[PDB]
């Protein structure tokens, strides 16, 4: 049939997208800004297709709910048919890919600390070993879900903690987090991507530092509902803008080049 | 029926155990993708046979014939059912067979010689002392001659023309090269093969600098092989269950020789 508009799903996360300055003027994808949606655009302009972006409505990457096994955030508006595609730091996983489909990957990352500068922890089996500093994760993400599955001795004991821990130790935001670093007087550290944390290292206040070598190895992929027409072309795009050196570029531009930390 | 695997003389990936002569089948060979071979048949429950690629090239497309060699005209040609080797995803191979989502991370990186004066691609670039070059049929050199950054053009535009020649058969071949050119040669290869030289007797080389890109490995199929899905989700399974993480320092760290 006719060529019809793709909806995207995103999701408000520095710096892939993120609020222009002005934003109340402007309307449409003009709103927005940032790593993935510059992406968007290119993997359109490859591609051949008009798309809206449509932030995510609950706010959330994805996951399975036990009872009820329904998927939520981005992953559930894909399974249910409510967007077209997903392009957003949307991480490769196993349960994940058995139900939508996957890009090879436009970024890597690996789970990271995120310490208040100062603070006494090193590592992972720092964190393990002590219980004066307070430490968890985003809700309903790859990282949750990572520690809830782990079988490693120290993830395992982490995870063990971090499920019955009081208050909650998780949060519904990655700024969240943040706050909760910055405001905890170093008692309390952030398990998050490696890719977010670099980028808040080197902003305002620069008061966070990343600790410690990452604890597993993955990537982001554009995300399709399984069995999508869009899912070749998108995949070809990927690879052309990487080997092309676009996608490091991008990576400096709202990185490093974004740094104001010096 | 028996999976026939490709794959490749490299270490770590694939070796030939001591006494070799003496062994038969699957059990000539050890290394990271022999292993790997054996948890992925498992979780995909096949029978396999692994089969070291005729022309130990990792794949090229003939310019003139538009003939594949290497493993991925294995898989192109129907003479191998998936190969298992430190195969790179690249665009023009992903237009002719299918990959798995990566099982490890790589980037091209620069081997010399310890005391070379050579920190970067752009410090090789600009002189002339110091010849550098590459693997052939490869994802590296490809990458080297499709690329329009003005470093790595104006270091193509050098290797293609320099006499003799500044390209390898082998990997061990760009190995040697470096140690015995008393730093007169750098060799351009992937960081997981630098990393795994630089930890092995004599320990006379070093990688510098960063990455000039970032990729990863996948295993490969013919397009459309029934074997695509299965293999993809059990490499996602190694990987969250820490097993591709463990192979590593395996044939990695457990191997180093220097210190
Ligand atoms: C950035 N980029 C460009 N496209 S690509 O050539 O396909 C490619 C392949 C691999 C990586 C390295 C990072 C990574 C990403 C994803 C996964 C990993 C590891 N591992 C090691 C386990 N499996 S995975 O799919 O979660 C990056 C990459
Ligand atoms: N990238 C993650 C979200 C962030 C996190 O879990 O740390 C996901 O796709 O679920
Ligand atoms: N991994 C490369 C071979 C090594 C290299 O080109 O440096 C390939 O798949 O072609
Ligand atoms: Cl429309
Ligand atoms: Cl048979
Ligand atoms: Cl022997
Ligand atoms: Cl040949």
């Amino acid at each position: 049939g006719a060529n019809k508009t793709v909806v995207v799903t995103t999701i408000l996360e520095s710096p892939y997208v993120m609020m222009k300055k002005n934003h109340e003027m402007l309307e449409g994808n003009e709103r927005y800004e940032g790593y993935c949606v510059d992406l968007a655009a290119e993997i359109a302009k490859h591609c051949g297709f008009k798309y809206k972006l449509t932030i995510v409505g609950d706010g959330k990457y994805g996951a399975r709910d036990a009872d009820t096994k329904i998927w939520n955030g981005m992953v559930g508006e894909l399974v249910y048919g409510k967007a077209d595609i997903a392009i957003a730091p949307l991480t490769i996983t196993l349960v994940r890919e058995e139900v939508i489909d996957f890009s090879k990957p436009f970024m890597s990352l690996g789970i990271s600390i995120m310490i208040k500068k100062g603070t006494p922890i090193e590592s992972a089996e720092d964190l393990s070993k002590q219980t004066e500093i307070a430490y968890g994760t985003l809700d309903s993400g790859s990282t949750k879900e990572f520690f809830r599955r782990s079988k490693i001795a120290v993830f395992d004991k982490m995870w063990t903690y971090m499920r019955s821990a009081e208050p909650s130790v998780f949060v519904r935001t990655t700024a969240e987090g943040v706050a909760r670093v910055r405001k905890s007087k170093g008692k309390y550290a952030y398990l998050l991507e490696s890719t977010m944390n670099e980028y808040i290292e080197q902003r305002k206040p620069c008061d966070t530092m990343k600790v410690g070598g990452n604890l597993d190895s993955k990537g982001y992929g554009i995300a399709t509902p399984k069995g999508s027409s869009l899912g070749n072309a998108v995949n070809l795009a990927v690879l052309k803008l990487s080997e092309q050196g676009l996608l490091d570029k991008l990576k400096n531009k709202w990185w490093y080049d974004k740094g104001e930390c010096g």
